DNA sequence: TGATGACGCT
DNA sequence: AGCGTCAT
């Protein structure tokens, strides 16, 4: 009817860099670009683990989690880079700073959530309606539009041919009479977010891709669609077309034991088949919240909000020690204490220079041959011999050897700055 | 054979 | 508070 909400009150984007640390590395060593090529951690243990792979390396079937020693079988001229250690485990830093060159940049153009390191949401709804206001009600040209993918049009033979019907469709359908038609609002928001992403490349080398639609987990959809350096537009109309053959997993938050639940007691395979059921007896199967969240999802509908917060909430650093690497004398364990609380005294301090200000806890977790204890005692001082005493005293009693020993060996160790105040 | 980070439940 | 899920 005329009260049926139809979840086109916002315009959200979520911008995500393409293979981020291999661009990283790309731009730092140009004998690396356009050639395929991995960024890869821990050299001596099969020639490392994948932790990113280029276009032209996914090509040859080389993933994320791959051994090295296994990439370089599909890819026998496979290039790659390192993850910097230091203090004996993997040194995250250069990827970190290019991701606040990133997010920097964005928001020069509107508030931002920083969703990980390489992406991040962005609520342009004021921004759109700015934008519609410059404008003398002027139609929008093709040419504002170059790396944009209308998703569900057109209804040639190369891809940019049919990019540029789906795309000629959709403007000469567009109802740009109405600055309240939420078709025109999203494609002033996919102008808007051509221009970032232009800044973003000019400013810093780097390539990305973007999902256009009215909420969160449209977006990122959306933004996986046409990857690499591509944006893509998901209207409210092009939704039930678009579910209608979504597993059910490609959703964000449906990945894991709840998609898998839903799959297996519904008995349904794709998003679009959620409509069947009513809001009660989805609440029924997966509770009140995503209950609620299914049954408006699936109509293309979601109210999470895009939350002001560039800067992340904790600063962690964790070690594992797999097989016979584990840690099994107090020394050991006192060692790695220390070198992890060292890199994370030099992450904080950093952090509170530029940031104005300081984490109150420290959480300790460990785990014992996915975690096996986790405490928490005070952070009064950014001081690593004084962290990492700290973490011992709170995981001392684990230990159930009674002689210098520990018992059992501790596969993992983490230590984590959270609760951060001002100062 | 990894290193992170956000948020939900009780 | 501690533990779990989901994700990059
Ligand atoms: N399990 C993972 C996934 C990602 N990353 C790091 C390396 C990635 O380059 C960066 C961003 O991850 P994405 O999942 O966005 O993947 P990419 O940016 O590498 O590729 P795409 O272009 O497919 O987004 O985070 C990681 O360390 N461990
Ligand atoms: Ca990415
Ligand atoms: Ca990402």
């Amino acid at each position: 009817g005329p009260h049926m909400a139809t979840g086109q009150d916002r315009v959200v984007a979520l911008v995500d860099m393409d293979c981020f640390f291999v661009q990283v590395e790309q731009r730092q060593n140009p004998h690396l670009r356009n050639k395929p090529c991995a960024v890869v951690q821990y050299k001596s243990w099969k020639g490392g683990g994948i932790i990113a792979v280029s276009y032209e390396a996914r090509a040859f079937g080389v993933t994320m989690s791959m051994w090295a020693d296994d990439a370089k079988k599909l890819c026998p001229d496979l290039l790659l880079a390192q993850v910097r250690e230091s203090r004996g485990k993997a040194n995250l830093t250069k990827y970190r700073e290019a991701s606040v060159e990133v997010m920097e940049i964005m928001s020069r153009f509107a508030v931002i959530e920083r969703a990980s390191i390489d992406e991040a949401y962005v609520d342009l709804t004021s921004a759109v309606q700015e934008r519609l206001q410059k404008l003398q009600g002027q139609p929008i040209s093709a040419d504002l539009l170059p790396s944009t993918y209308i998703e569900g049009l057109p209804q040639t033979v190369q891809k940019e041919g049919m990019r540029k019907q789906g795309l000629f469709q959709w403007l000469d359908s567009l109802q740009i009479d109405n600055l309240t038609s939420p078709d025109l609002q999203l494609t002033v928001g996919a102008v808007i977010v051509e221009e970032m992403r232009a800044a973003i490349e000019r400013e810093t080398g780097f390539q990305c891709s973007a999902g256009i639609s009215h909420n969160k987990v449209l977006a990122k959809l959306a933004c996986g669609l046409n990857k690499p350096n591509r944006q893509t537009l998901v209207s409210h109309g092009s939704v039930p077309q678009l579910f209608s053959q979504m597993p059910i997993r490609k959703i964000r938050s449906l990945g894991g034991k709840l998609g898998a639940s839903v799959i297996e007691i519904l008995g349904i395979e794709y998003m679009g088949e959620l409509t069947q059921f009513t809001e009660s007896q989805l609440q029924s199967h997966f509770g009140e919240k995503n209950g609620s969240w299914l049954y408006a999802m699936c109509r293309g509908i979601e109210h999470d909000p895009v939350k002001p917060r560039q800067l992340p909430k904790t600063i962690g650093c964790s070690k594992n020690f797999p097989g016979k690497t584990a840690l099994a004398t107090r020394e050991q364990v006192q060692w790695w204490l220390l070198q992890l609380a060292q890199e994370l005294e030099e992450r904080l301090t950093k952090d509170r220079n530029d940031n104005d200000r300081v984490a109150t806890q420290l959480v300790v977790s460990i785990r014992v041959q996915l975690s096996s204890l986790r405490r928490c005692c005070a952070l009064t001082r950014y001081d690593a011999h004084k962290m990492s005493h700290d973490a011992f005293t709170v995981i001392k009693n684990c230990n159930t050897s009674g002689i210098t020993e520990w018992s059992p060996p501790l596969t993992m160790l983490f230590l984590c700055a959270t609760k951060f105040s001002a100062s």
